[PDB]
């Protein structure tokens, strides 16, 4: 249907949640990647989580 802003039920968050990532975060990666797929979100989180502007518990690599 031509529904709008219809995304209350847990769909893409399921995987982004079971992995450990919260909601506010999992949502950012989703909207960023374009709600294409759970994996996509991970690719955006692994590249974002590693930044001084994005304070999160997601501990990165030694250097990063």
């Amino acid at each position: 249907g031509s529904s709008g802003s219809s995304g209350s039920s847990p769909s893409l968050l399921e995987p982004l949640l079971a992995m450990g990532f919260p909601v506010h975060t999992a949502l950012k990666a989703l909207a960023a990647t374009g709600r294409k797929t759970a994996e996509e979100a991970l690719a955006w989180l692994h590249d974002h989580c590693n930044d001084p502007s994005l304070d999160d518990p997601i501990s990165g690599p030694s250097s990063g």
